[PDB]
């Protein structure tokens, strides 16, 4: 592990990105770049590639593809699988698919075959940037070569934007909306969480865009890849869990000028809509980890609070359990996916209404982006407020909580806002 002083005067996010874009582009490798608690940490290039889809599971390194058939939990399927990744490398890198929380329900046999539910690598280097330093991980010579290159310039210019259209709704979300208000006044869930595909006409910048949206956004945590033939990037705003190599769990749900944003606060904190769904969401969380816990362990600790992330404030709780002796991470990760933000009231009603009443398969969206560490640890950011970019298409996806009181129109405009996180600052390739 070698390290290098970082710049005065740069900011950790740009640097990041610019390294995630010019270095992976000089070697033609694949990255995965993920902001957690200030640190930035870049996984370039796949040492080894664990692809867990519905009906197999892959390990692909070095040119050789091991096929493996799998029953049972996915959980204990891509726990066995990472486990052995992190024998030979300190961290993995990922993200799991909505699709990865179905098993949990008995929803797997509504899965169409090849179902992607996790992709999963251990990286060949890592670079760690932060506001103190650039630290670097098994980085080679040309590796080495072409960070110096890259700090003996500034970063780049990020270029104007370019607007996007997200007022059409092709999908039918106004559609799909009305009728889950009606099967929620028929008494069947209490909530559930639809939402759009907005297409991007042209193709996307996804570092530069990454940056121009890091700059307005804290989030609780950020990412940037280029994995499999996948591009994407997010602001996660709800962390799903993580576990410490202590065997500390936490999982924080949400829940909803300087005088307009103090008023917002005020609301924040009384409406009794949004405080309702929290005590039920903290109750579910709560229900949750204890299937993972030490009895005894699983509290509160932070109840109903407000967090800035600079361009949006969220009210949530913190839930901290200790992981029990006869479960893993993986089983932890399990128990609390799909998020209550990702899916609906009861979890199950919501996650199969989820099925029927939305584009399925949902794939990153509302998933996690995850880091594993060899010494037990697991982050997984909540996918939301992201872009992607698969073969040819370039999408951003929003959604809403839909509950009994809905308005289609009103759901509507609330996926536009939802989408102001990322459409102004969309970077054109
Ligand atoms: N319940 C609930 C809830 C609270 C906050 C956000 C969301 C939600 C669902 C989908 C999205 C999004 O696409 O950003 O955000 C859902």
């Amino acid at each position: 592990s070698s390290s290098i002083p970082m710049p005065a005067g740069v900011n950790p996010a740009d640097l990041a990105a610019e390294l995630a874009a010019v270095v992976t582009e000089s070697v033609d490798e694949d990255y995965l770049l993920y902001e957690c608690d200030g640190q930035w940490v870049l996984a370039a290039g796949v040492q080894a590639m664990v692809e867990l889809d519905s009906d197999e599971l892959r390990v692909i390194r070095d040119g050789v593809t091991r096929r493996q058939q799998w029953s049972g939990r996915p959980g204990a399927a891509l726990g066995e699988a990472v486990d052995r990744l992190l024998l030979e490398t300190d961290q993995a890198f990922g993200w799991v698919a909505f699709e990865f929380g179905v098993h949990r329900y008995g929803l797997q046999q509504r899965l169409a075959p090849h179902t992607p539910l996790a992709r999963v690598f251990s990286p060949r280097t890592r670079i760690m940037v932060s506001e103190k330093e650039i630290r670097l991980f098994d980085a080679g010579i040309r590796h080495r070569e072409a960070i110096d290159r890259l700090l003996a310039t500034g970063v780049r210019e990020v270029p104007q934007s370019r607007s996007v259209d997200v007022s059409d709704d092709p999908s039918g979300f106004r559609r799909r909306v009305a009728v889950a208000v009606d099967e929620i006044a028929a008494g069947r869930y209490h909530k559930v969480i639809l939402s759009r595909c907005v297409e991007v006409p042209f193709a996307i910048d996804f570092p530069l865009t990454y940056r121009l949206g890091r700059r307005h956004n804290t989030p609780v945590r950020s990412f940037l890849l280029q994995l499999g033939g996948i591009r994407a990037l997010g602001y996660s705003p709800e962390l799903v869990t993580a576990v410490r190599a202590d065997g500390v769990v936490i999982t924080e749900p949400l829940a909803g000028g300087p005088a307009i944003d103090r008023l917002a606060r005020d609301d924040l904190e009384s409406n009794s809509k949004e405080i309702v769904e929290h005590a039920i969401s903290v109750r579910s969380s709560l229900e949750e980890i204890t299937d993972i816990a030490e009895p005894g362990s699983a509290a509160v600790i932070d109840f109903m609070t407000v967090r800035e992330r600079g361009s949006v404030q969220h009210l949530g709780s913190t839930i901290r359990a200790r992981l029990d002796p006869s479960s893993d991470r993986m089983a932890a990760l399990e128990a609390l996916f799909p998020a209550v933000t990702a899916s609906g009231i009861p979890k199950a009603a919501g996650v199969e209404a989820i099925f029927r009443l939305d584009e399925c398969p949902r794939g990153l969206y509302s998933g996690a982006v995850v880091m594993l560490s060899a010494d037990g640890g697991l982050d997984a950011a909540l996918t939301l407020r992201a872009a992607y970019q698969v073969g040819g298409r370039t999408w951003l996806r929003a959604g809403a909580g839909i509950i009994e009181e809905s308005e289609p129109e009103r759901e509507f405009e609330e996926t536009c806002e939802k989408l102001s996180t990322l459409t102004p600052y969309l970077v054109a390739r």
